[PDB]
């Protein structure tokens, strides 16, 4: 229906959007710097996520029940968590790269060599993976809220249904730490980038605004709901609209960090 065709659009958009990043960057021997390796890796992560999770998840929400079979479920949701705890981390390390240009600008190249960038890619793909799988594979969403998951007998649907202290921990680490680093950085860049045009006069707001705005509107609603419910009036059907918000964010990530800019456009429009 409306939902079906519409959600397929998003998945395809993600796939075609990111293969572009990866084709342009790997073989051009004009783009061999430390920064691009991040937009490459984010492309990769969003790609994998898109293709495997999205279509499985897309089957699930045009229905009330998961019927794939339960041995599969746990694998699946952990993959969803891992791949996105990856996307948010990627945005934060890009922030540090950008902070480091517009502050210590005499030392930048030395500090951001390809070795640093390598650590930044391994950490991004390691800690999300591990944590998601370890948590959901040792019966650790529910420890104390076991019966409910009533919520999985009749409902039998893969919902990350979190326990009381589960919501606080998961929400905190992935939204609160990655969210805060970003805000500090962009705040300072507003004051410096706008302060300079004082001197040269005798743009910043649009760019920085559009980056932070996207992230927040796409994630704040799903995550706020999540920490709250262990304190359970929320409904099942409405709760779903929030997952898909995260997935939509993933597409627009390529447009915001690798196409708004002229170098990409010119090289791609060769
Ligand atoms: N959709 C999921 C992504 C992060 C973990 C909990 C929600």
């Amino acid at each position: 229906a409306s939902l079906y065709s519409l959600m397929s659009l998003i998945i395809l958009a993600t796939l075609v959007g990111n293969l572009i990043v990866i084709i342009s960057i790997s073989h051009f021997k004009q783009l061999h710097t430390p920064t691009n390796w991040l937009l490459h890796s984010m492309a990769i992560v969003d790609f994998l996520l898109g293709c495997l999770i999205m279509p499985c998840s897309m089957v699930r929400t045009v229905e009330r029940c998961w019927y794939f079979g339960e041995i599969l479920c746990k694998v699946h949701t952990s993959t969803d968590i891992m791949l996105s705890s990856a996307s948010i981390f990627h945005l934060a390390f890009i922030s540090i790269d950008r902070y480091c240009a517009v502050c210590d600008p005499l030392r930048y190249k030395a500090k951001i060599n390809i070795s640093t960038i390598l650590v930044m890619i391994l950490v991004s793909w390691s800690l999300p993976a591990v944590y998601a799988f370890g948590m959901i594979f040792l019966e650790l969403n529910l420890k104390g809220v076991e019966e409910l998951y009533s919520q999985v007998s009749d409902l039998g649907g893969c919902s990350p249904f979190f326990s009381k202290v589960s919501g606080v921990l998961a929400f905190m680490t992935s939204f609160y730490i990655p969210g805060s680093v970003m805000l500090f950085v962009y705040y300072r860049i507003y004051f410096i980038a706008k302060g300079q045009a004082r001197s040269i006069n005798r743009k910043a707001a649009k760019t920085l605004g559009i980056m932070v705005g996207v992230f927040l509107v796409c994630w704040c609603p799903f995550f706020l709901c999540t920490v709250l419910d262990p304190f359970y009036v929320i409904p099942p059907s409405l709760n779903d609209a929030l997952y898909w918000f995260g997935y939509l964010n993933s597409a627009l990530n390529p447009m915001v960090y690798a196409f708004f800019y002229p170098w990409f456009r010119r090289a791609l429009k060769m």
